[PDB]
């Protein structure tokens, strides 16, 4: 007969909150107003200081914060260029830390990792402008992220690089926004920047968290930084009677970015990475450093997702494997980097089980590891609400 | 029923509670299952040893379609000549796919060129290809899914990959023409007919519709090796109620088919009206004219069209306004001589044969000029008692 | 049913014979107590290098009972030396396609220039607004050169061209089966008309003069000057009143009648090419033109024509010559070479089976690119033209 | 109905007690009948004056079929060049064969070619030959019942013997399709055109496909004589009951037709589709495949095939296995071009015009080419309801 899962009885139990949870996300919706404002400027010398800190305002329903990276690198060698590394301009960003006005962090995540899950939820690659036949000059006009290919040696180059660093899972589902009306309780947003040294790979070096390579690196420095966060929040919240009419669950849902690192590969054995507990993974990213050389698939047997310690249910090669993205961004990701979507049934191992994430490589160098990205959803939930002056 | 024989309303010659629920029994498999995708056969052969294949698929859950990878191998033996990629060129790797459902009936009989712009058309882009982009971040043609050199010269060899999606059930949220295969008759069957060394390359002043290269060196030219892999999407894990299985009772049985076909005896500056049939339910139409080995830019057609016959022509355009209804379709033109047309939101569905046509008048047309056909379409289990196709 | 699917017997009893009985005596109370008018619509004069497509706003009043187009070109050939001459068709094909649409967006009559020529031929009883050579000593003859041209324009020369067109709506001036009841506030009611150009107009030697007007050694100098066209539309006003508002044929006015062409290929030497008629049509002639690859002949490619039928399989197998005879009966001449007329206005073909009746030209010698022009006139009976299929097959 | 529009079961909406009334009376007329062949009409004429014939036979009986011997005489006046028969030879005799009811009711309307190809098909065996043994008794080729000099000279003149069984009823213990005569009407006629001066002899290059000789003398060659005898086989002393004749009376009333067609427009490497037409009962489809004048023995057919709606292809074979599965039938070979389809164990019975069809893949396609079908039916008194046979 009709039998129901751990997620599914949760699912039952938990369906009158849930309805005046939606109910409260369409008042929401419908009643404020979209609001995009710049909130922190600075312009720094990464030789002297990397690590920023950046108060966002208190002020809305937080959706997520847009971050604009400039830089100024320049070649100091005498005879000998460097050019662009695969991830290029994302790695200027090193590290994007945001804590919530409880303290309690939400996105913490990568520079390279923050712009592919920027570019699997948009569809296309993240800000960029696709190349067409028309006679209009439509194109690259503005350069909204921008480097160039190749510094030369005695030559200086511009870059700009954007971020968007989530809180709110999109424009109409606000699972994972902020409550900012608190004068009281600040909010914090850590960013780590890039210097002379992490930037500048030399000829052999790992080029993964490089923007540039080649044999004039040891000369390549920064002669500045500037960066730009503008906040999204929604302003005018919708207010009834006992106060704000807030999406109760969405609030307490956090959206969360992380990544990991893993070790220890064989050539043609399983290497598996399990899925935790209480996460609903929506997205998972691979990234196949093969000892600071990357590969378009051919160090890859297959690439899977695992039920219990068995039966599969995604197990394809890397070239079948990149054709599953190609329905999803409409193109692929640079090399030694997979992506598998799961936003329609997410990964909850109350729902399926233990699920792993598996990998059996073909060839395996010295120092190989294995990168991965999540994407995730996390409820933990609450019996107060309140937090209202009475004496007002 | 000024212009149809029958409207969206008349056309509801159906149950309506039935049609109730199966929408909510479809509703119901589409959350308690989960989708797999595996690979169900793989075989690497020569096309001068075996050319057509049968391949098993597994009988599990409820099938929705088949993944076809096919790679090959081409050596291109000639002295001095080099040969050349056609228009269609790596979607002429299949000639004919043929699936069977366990009780031993067809439903998707056509050509591989035919198929791959179905692929095309179901996207909104071409099937499986990456867009160019402006970024510095090394996006583009990382892992060549779908690829082919566009020149093998003489002495030389070319490694080329094409992927073909036969579908069962019309899309991922659709269930319709899907099959259950859980306890089934008997086998299914996948019959694919691959390129040969005789259909693969056409010589220069051929007909290339059916090749993949053509040149100057096209008689020396040979295949190495194809190897084929075929994977299976299916649906697991499917809801068990108090009478077994909640199924979408007539989405299973009816029948998302792809079929092809082939009209000749055009003459230039008069109505060359293609009959559609009756009982069928005509999502699209693809024409080819094939003007006698030539293909050409819409530049020998005056105009194409979709009559009726209460109402006229009711699409009546010039070839380059016929193009620009496709470019808001799948964002680029098709190839040479394609033309498409799109009949998803109001399906052709007559009860009488002729009552629809589509209508190609030619300006120029040279011997052996023919129209090729394709349809896809919706029917149920009573097809036995329906006609041709055109 | 012995040669026809339903017998004249058996398609009446398909019909209501009180509504019949009660459409008859409101169409001889409208023909009696209404007065015929014709009235100018619509005039303009164009260029066909700028514009050749028209669409045509008749006047909303009435039951109209048909259209009479006059077309009037100038051509000019400018030619050093070589000059051109008319082709078979002639001045009619000044109008390419005509295309009539009833105030609720209905189309009439889709069919092209020649073949709306033709069918003004057999309903007249001789060539349409033509004048006949007499002995007569009083000046009769071709006074005011109703349909006019000119059969050469040398090197250097202008001609002009003067033709008639009657688009027909209703069947006759006395049956109004067709005719329009045009008494309503729309702006739907249109009179499409395609006209020739400087590219359909003018063949080299050795081209296609199907839809040419002119063609010789100097046809790729000749030009249009200028083309007018005038519309005349022809209703019946002042209709009469009872009470429950107007007296209607109401069979009458729910009922087109249309003419249609199509164009069959695919004929080989010697063996029957059998284009078969329409399910639900009732079809009342047709005009068939061989056009044996740009070739017309005066019946000396052909072995026989026929019609046909399931049962009873051929009803007319005639030869050419004897096809012929049977319409200087009708029209008092022939045709032009390539043209042939079936007459069915006595027993139409209506005939409830897609196939059952054909169509059959036996050729003797069929060059590349040769093919069958048919042209057809019925009545259709609205409310079953929606359940209606293609006007031919073969 | 998985496979056709209506099986076995499905074609029994007849009565059924009307059937065993009408199979009880069929033995009782096979049974208490003689049968009766007597000469109708002999003549002897000249082609270049009369060609064509109206042979108006007695109304005795229950008629089963004619027999019509073809005797002629060809004298080739050429000085130097002869001429030679071509493949379908002396069967060319008889052009046109119309029957005609006693209420004006045609029954067969085909060719000569075609009525000889259904005596052959019938039988088992070439139509009224010799089987060459190797007995020392001296059987063979003795009276010469078909024969035709296969090359007559300059200046010769070659005598010409051809038989043709004009059916009526299907067979000598089927009564289906058989007239009874016995009626208060006029008398039934057999026209029978024949060959002419112009249409007998073909010159070299030309259509060898209704002519008799072929070769370089062929402008001089001409008819001296032809001359023809008519035979009617028939049933008398039919048996009377107590309510007047027993009488097989829905096998009276059921006709079995020889028809002829011609459908044009092949391209090469395509399925050319030619429809069987509803409410006729085929038992046969003969396929001569004219490659615009020039007959190949299966080098220009990539395969053939009988498709249906619901089914896929049903027969669809290379051309050297379709005539494999004639040998089994007629023990030899159909000429160069001539394709042979058997139904007679389940005929084709639709209710809906295009389900079954006939496909011919060519591979090489001339101009000026076709196919020239010719069939053979089984049809109720309601053929006035029925349509083109395509």
């Amino acid at each position: 007969v009709q039998q129901l899962t751990p997620a599914q009885q949760a699912a039952l139990r938990n369906q009158q909150a849930m309805a005046a949870n939606l109910q409260a996300r369409q008042i929401v919706l419908q009643q404020s107003y979209p609001v995009i404002q710049q909130v922190e400027t600075q312009t720094f010398d990464p030789a002297n200081r990397s690590v920023f800190d950046v108060t966002p305002a208190n002020v809305g329903i937080v959706k997520g914060f847009l971050v604009k990276v400039t830089a100024a690198i320049k070649n100091n060698h005498a005879t000998e260029a460097v050019a662009l590394t695969d991830f290029g301009p994302a790695n200027l960003v090193q590290r994007v830390i945001y804590y919530d006005p409880d303290n309690q962090r939400h996105t913490e995540t990568s520079g390279w990792h923050l712009h592919f899950v920027n570019t699997a939820k948009q569809g296309a690659p993240f800000l960029s402008s696709m190349v067409t036949d028309s006679p209009i000059k439509y194109g690259d006009v503005m350069n909204v992220i921008d480097a160039p290919a190749t510094i030369a040696a005695g030559a200086t180059g511009e870059l700009t690089m954007y971020y968007w660093v989530p809180l709110a899972y999109s424009e109409t589902d606000l699972t994972g926004a902020v409550l900012a009306n608190v004068p009281q309780s600040k909010q914090r947003l850590k960013l780590e920047f890039a210097n002379n040294n992490t930037a500048f790979a030399a000829v052999g070096a790992n080029p993964l968290e490089a923007i540039y390579q080649g044999a004039g690196a040891a000369d390549c420095e920064f002669e500045e930084i500037s960066y730009t966060v503008y906040q999204s929040y929604l302003d005018q919240l919708p207010v009834g009677q006992n106060g704000y009419i807030l999406p109760l669950i969405d609030l307490s849902t956090l959206y969360n970015l992380e990544n990991s690192a893993q070790a220890g590969l064989t050539p043609n054995v399983d290497f598996v990475v399990q899925y935790a507990n209480l996460y609903r993974y929506l997205s998972t990213i691979a990234v196949f450093d093969n000892g600071g050389s990357f590969n378009a698939g051919t160090d890859i047997n297959y690439l899977s997702q695992r039920t219990a310690n068995f039966s599969d249910t995604r197990k394809l090669d890397p070239k079948t494997w990149a054709a599953q993205t190609r329905r999803r961004i409409a193109t692929d990701f640079p090399k030694g980097v997979y992506y598998c979507d799961n936003r329609d049934k997410p990964i909850y191992t109350l729902q399926y089980g233990n699920v792993g994430f598996v990998v059996n490589p073909k060839t395996v160098n010295q120092n190989a590891r294995l990168l991965m990205g999540y994407e995730y959803f996390t409820s933990r939930t609450e019996l107060v609400n309140a937090g209202t002056i009475s004496t007002t």
